[PDB]
């Protein structure tokens, strides 16, 4: 909206006339007139948004701001001559460049449009901070450093990728990683959960509907990469069609005849048995071998029981960064059980794990350690439940428990049983019976 | 960047040119000369980028009535016009109405190259944005709405108070999302993970031998997460800012200037603090010019069934484990509880349960015995031997003690609402005060 502003220029009337024009637009503007005026300006305040003049030179003081300040962005003053030594500024790290004259519409229009992106990029680094949804993978074992390089080596090449590994373990990470480091690292990373899909609006999801516009997963990824999350959760229907797909890169969009041409790069994930499904009759062969092109396993947690200490010291990072907990010292007992757990949910659990410790020790002493009493359990019928029970029938259900675990208390002897619970030898018997014990 | 690009002019001439560029720079471009081939073409394929000529002649629909049946369909899709020398007034007009730029007759290839990256850049950050991002129908909740949007629109410094974990961050930003400042920056400072000794950096930066939150909050909001962590002399800085929009950097006596609006929040007794001598009463009630009160969990229990819906369908999403049935037991339970964590050690709860059932029948109920010790061990349950208090106890003042914590715990659940409490413990209203005031609870 309304920012500030610095104009870099070795001319007063551009100064004062692009100083006056944003200024008049609603932001703030300071001026300078060589590097080192403008390096004192950024050193009075950093500015949100600069624009410098070319030849004051401008391509050096151009690197020095991109280098103390990467997220600033520079906008060229241009001369109306040459067009190539801004086109070499974009190369250098330049957002855009405006044209002596211009007119203020498109000066306004400029300051606009590198600020819009500028503020993209800083609620993009807020979100992920929030979400915890950053693009690294940590860890230090020999299981993912080879993990690394098979993403560093798949990665520029075209080809089909099958990512298989446990829940959990980081396969949606690693699809990330790979259009990260891919040729359509700037194309659309889409997502397909089978999981999550209701099988009455599966089609609609992947292939969209005919004419606000309903787009399909496979239009939207159109010039990118398809995630195709869990593959073994897809219907008999839904692998049919996925096929289809595969075989001529086409498909219609339901409720019409249309057949859209799509050019699409298919990541796909299973933390599931395929060939077992396909031994079952429950996954199709043909669909098997056309997505299984190059492999890519995902270890489990407990193939990597080394790293899990520098996760917990990564996910408490991350959760002193969202909740405002700082983050605790966990104890070799507790960390020792952590370790030995077989981690079903992997890096997921871990990571929800993680932050339950934290929530549950945020008023303790900072010098106080995690103590593996802390750990939950892992680490009766729901129309049997007190909470769930009306008054009469909890009582019961109580009167039974408390019976059942005083006789155990003094091992099943029921005389000694009556007397501390205060009834009579046979009364107990009696209630016992009644209780259905 | 390998975009699909609709190039739409009435000028062969131009089409051919732009579609040409753009296709030699490495784009896949398509054609179209008036509305139906173009709105044919979208049919065909949504594109990634449309180019399109304002004027249009020789079409059903001229550009301006075609760029509003494109954003129609698609309101994602970036939309560059393209105009003639002298235009300018139909081209603002065009952004206006919702085109991303324009591109103005004749260009250099690579200014066209510029504005087409341009346009697919800030296209691919939103669908960032929107692929990574206040629930309650309780009275509590519709009165802290009703107060964000009332507040939002001042220039007035914030104070929100309230538990940790109960939103006040989430309140915050939603302060910021409706204010004048929506689109400057909303800058956090975590003053309980922050040390003492550092506090100062943070806010205020260094002299150069950096730029602290204050600088970096310039034209937008500064959060200050938890202000009761802030040292004296930090108090003291802070109150300059306030009272004289500015700072000085760490070592130093160079002045700042800043505009900003600070949000503060506590989950502390400040007033407790200021009777004790740790913080500044003049900053405290400069602080709270405007106060805000975030509900505990626990004086909202009426939300949680909707809030374990929410994060059911958030993680969902995140993970792609499908939501499932929460049993009535566990549901009753999660109800009744105090959360001293709050609305954040609900959802973390509620991922626990979601991550423990991954796998199993999409029928069979999430039931309360998965839920941890310190949900289940403050809520009435069957003993066992190991229950040291009920163990203590006979049998009937181990029964009128479960009478006494099963009543209060329906009361929690019910949210004091005893007509409701009597209909589920299968008691009339009257039935239960009497109960209630003879078991003196
Ligand atoms: N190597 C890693 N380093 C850090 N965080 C990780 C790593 N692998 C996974 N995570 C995190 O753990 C969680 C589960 O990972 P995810 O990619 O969703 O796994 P999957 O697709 O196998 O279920 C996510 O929050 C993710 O960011
Ligand atoms: N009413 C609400 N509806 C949905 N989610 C909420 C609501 N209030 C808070 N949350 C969520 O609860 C969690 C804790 O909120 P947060 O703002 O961090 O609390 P605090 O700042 O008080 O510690 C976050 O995940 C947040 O998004
Ligand atoms: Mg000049
Ligand atoms: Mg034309």
């Amino acid at each position: 909206m309304a920012a500030d502003i610095l104009v870099v220029d070795d001319e007063v009337d551009i100064r004062d006339l692009v100083a006056g024009i944003l200024s008049d637009e609603g932001h703030e503007t300071r001026t300078a007139f060589d590097a080192d005026s403008a390096l004192a300006a950024i050193n009075d305040r950093a500015p949100r948004l600069v624009f410098l003049d070319i030849w004051l030179d401008g391509l050096a003081l151009l690197d020095e701001i991109k280098k103390q300040h990467p997220e600033l962005p520079v906008v060229m003053i241009s001369g109306h001559g040459n067009i190539e030594t801004a086109v070499s500024a974009i190369r250098r790290g330049a957002y855009d460049f405006i044209e002596k004259p211009f007119k203020a519409d498109r000066l306004i229009l400029v300051a606009e449009r590198a600020l819009e992106t500028s503020k993209l990029k800083r609620e993009v680094s807020d979100l992920r901070k929030r979400t915890g949804d950053q693009l690294e993978l940590v860890g230090t074992s020999l299981a993912m450093n080879q993990l690394r390089q098979t993403i560093e080596r798949v990665a520029p090449t075209n080809s089909r990728i099958m990512i298989t590994g446990p829940s959990g373990a980081g396969k949606e990470l690693v699809a990330r990683a790979i259009h990260a480091q891919s040729s359509r690292a700037n194309g659309p990373f889409v997502t397909v959960n089978a999981a999550t899909i209701t099988p009455e609006r599966m089609e609609i999801e992947l292939f969209g509907t005919e004419m606000e516009r309903k787009v399909g997963a496979l239009e939207e990824a159109h010039g990118g990469i398809l995630y195709l999350d869990e593959v073994a959760d897809m219907p008999r229907e839904t692998q049919n069609k996925i096929l289809r797909v595969l075989v001529d890169q086409q498909f219609e969009r339901v409720g019409g005849t249309k057949r859209v041409k799509v050019d699409v790069r298919i990541i796909s994930s299973t933390a599931q048995n395929l060939e077992g499904m396909i031994a079952e009759g429950t996954f199709r062969e043909d669909l098997f071998h056309r997505l299984s092109v190059v492999p890519v396993q995902v270890p489990a947690l407990a193939a990597r029981r080394e790293d899990i200490p520098s996760l917990v010291e990564f996910f408490m990072k991350q959760i002193a960064e969202q909740a405002g907990i700082k983050p605790r010292k966990i104890g070799p007992d507790a960390m020792a059980v952590l370790q030995a757990h077989s981690w079903p949910g992997n890096l997921r659990q871990l990571r929800n794990n993680v932050e339950r410790l934290m929530i549950l020790t945020r008023g303790d002493d900072p010098d106080e350690l995690v103590t593996a009493d802390l750990l939950p359990a892992e680490i009766t019928e729901s129309d049997q439940h007190i909470m769930a029970l009306p008054l009469r029938e909890a009582r019961e259900r109580f009167e039974k428990e408390y019976l059942i675990a005083q006789i155990n208390r003094f091992g099943g002897n029921i005389s000694r049983t009556a007397e501390f619970v205060g009834m009579e030898r046979s009364a107990l018997h009696r209630k016992l019976k009644s209780l259905g014990v």
